DNA sequence: CCCCTCCC
């Protein structure tokens, strides 16, 4: 059974946002690709330290997603 | 043909460093991905009214985000 | 009248032009160096490569100095 | 305008 499609949102700090990235965004696209979610990371927050994740899918691909995030760093 | 991957290094007046970066960095973050170079601003060292920008990628991307560079200031 | 930081530049050159800049036992190249104040590398070529690169550090005027210096060789 | 493996 897969559900329904759920959105949730995790920050990271903005120094780490590199490493789900990527050179050349190669990482995060593979993570997209691989879990099924939609993953949008927002730019960082008006003077601040944080960045917005939103992974989006099923329960599974967000779990999915949000180990090769984990995985990543 | 791409060619050698190398890095140039120029200067920039302290109080034109802004109109490179833009608020949030939007600004630089366009140059990087949009000439494919990497794009580095020092800190603005100690004393001094000059920024240190590092340029690396191939001599034409070098040359495209020298370019883009001068667009964000001029305009 | 200001000389600000010393900075690193690289250019390429086609490998079969680096003899213009070296001169015979490498008295072009040191010449330039002298005369620009910039420290001037020339790496050898990379494999399958036709490009030689060109490492020069100074400040901004050694090097565009060094750059003339270089294109006057040629 | 202050970013920084920078994708969509």
């Amino acid at each position: 059974a897969m559900g329904p499609i759920i959105t949730t949102q995790v920050t990271i700090p903005k120094d780490l946002a590199g490493s789900i990235i990527g050179k050349g965004g190669q990482r995060i696209k593979q993570i997209r690709h691989e879990s099924g979610a939609s993953i949008k990371i927002d730019e960082p927050l008006e003077g601040s330290e944080d960045r917005i994740i939103t992974i989006t899918g099923t329960q599974d691909q967000i779990q999915n997603a949000q180990y090769l995030l984990q995985n990543s760093v």
